[PDB]
């Protein structure tokens, strides 16, 4: 991982404070603002929802992308998830009621031994079942989603190449002429610190380009500086015009 | 089909003559401005890309999406033809060369197989192997092309769910916050009368439009007019912002 610190301008143009890793598939290369930063571990928050879809999918908690999840009935406080979803929607505007359930019918021993197969971040899923990445034991940093992400672009992890693909498709956030994004955003808010996360990749023609960012999220103002700021890096880069 | 002219203010403006098709899935209901012409059968030319594809992917003719194959030595007229190329990046660019090749492989015995399981248009592959869909005897309506992608939509045809999975996934064309639109485009132009085609659909949080397109296309300098056109006509109808 090489140190580009000349990245900081991006985040002190918009008073803000955190960490962009990219990672270059072809020349097998990483390169980020902020080593430490970088390698530190925190809550994965919504990010979660890549390998508890992957898990769900896998044991058939979740039998497609088209199988529908009908609202319980509660009204909260983000007004998309007071509706039936699929696993695309519930991905798109991440749903967590929708993922708090697939959790409890995974259950703590197979979501334990699928994050151990994953090398998810420090494997430890201490807490309730259903929000130990909201606010229980388990951690990981920009650095470990790269890693976990990489697999999940080559289908090497230890579920279906089925189960894979269908998260990949969910991923799907942004896509033209020029590049394909796949990504998952989080917020982590219960804990201390909070922190805002884009972590995914771009798909050129003949590259893909893996990141992962966090940054520091006081108040649910600035979330859209995830994709700014990272959008910004990968400008300056040249990896999108 | 319902039947709705008012859509041909959009190619009147624009010179041109052509059907735009469109089916609501959740409501099974069509829509066209031109009833006739919407039925009315041509050459696939590139919109053969799909089922080529999931039929090459069925088969291992083409083992997965990052196959290279390599540009054969031999300069086309299309720039992005002359280079090496996977599945991805082959029906981005539409590399005809790269999909005879694979024609030639299936062979037209199991080719044949393969479109009558499909349904596909009038099912004749008389030509050819390598060119019947550009100057041979096969034949599609705009409506046919809808009936066959609702089956590619829904993992209906008689290949592989992952072969059904890899094309959609190199289908896809544009995606954003407010839809993801999976499509390709041809230009007939061996025989006349010389037509471009764009087939596809447009999924919605809630539910997916089918479209087919084609329209008279004399020279290559309208090409974007098949895209844009199209985009008029899901503006006008609500379908897309
Ligand atoms: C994920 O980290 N979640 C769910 C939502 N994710 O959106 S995001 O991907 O754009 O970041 C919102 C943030 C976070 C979360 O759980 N927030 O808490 C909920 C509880 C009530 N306030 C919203
Ligand atoms: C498909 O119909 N093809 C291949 C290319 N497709 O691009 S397009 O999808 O945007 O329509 C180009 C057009 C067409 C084709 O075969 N054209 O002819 C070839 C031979 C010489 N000119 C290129
Ligand atoms: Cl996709
Ligand atoms: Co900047
Ligand atoms: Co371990
Ligand atoms: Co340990
Ligand atoms: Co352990
Ligand atoms: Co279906």
């Amino acid at each position: 991982w090489q140190e580009n610190k000349s990245w900081n301008a991006h985040f002190t143009e918009h008073k803000s404070q955190g960490v962009v890793v990219l990672w270059n598939e072809n020349k097998q290369q990483g390169f980020t603002n902020n080593l430490k930063r970088a390698n530190q571990a925190f809550l994965p928050a919504s990010t979660f929802k890549i390998p508890n879809s992957l898990i769900a999918l896998d044991l058939g908690v979740v039998k497609d992308e088209h199988q529908v999840f009908k609202w319980d009935g509660q009204t909260r406080d983000i007004a998309t998830w007071n509706r039936d979803h699929n696993l695309i929607t519930a991905m798109k505007y991440s749903v967590v009621p929708v993922y708090q359930e697939f959790a409890r019918q995974i259950g703590e021993a197979r979501m334990s031994k699928m994050l151990h197969a994953f090398d998810y971040g420090n494997e430890d899923i201490s807490g309730n079942v259903d929000s130990f990445w909201l606010d229980g034991g388990i951690r990981i940093s920009a650095t470990e989603q790269i890693s976990f992400l990489r697999k999940l672009y080559h289908n090497k992890l230890h579920v279906s190449e089925r189960s894979q693909r269908i998260v990949k498709q969910a991923m799907l956030t942004e896509a033209n002429g020029d590049y394909i994004i796949r990504a998952k955003t989080g917020y982590s808010t219960r804990i201390e610190p909070k922190i805002g996360w884009w972590v995914g990749w771009v798909e050129l023609d003949d590259n893909v380009w893996f990141f992962a960012m966090n940054m520091d999220m006081p108040t649910s103002d600035g979330l859209g500086l995830r994709q700014a700021i990272t959008k910004e890096v990968l400008k300056q880069e040249k990896i999108i015009p």
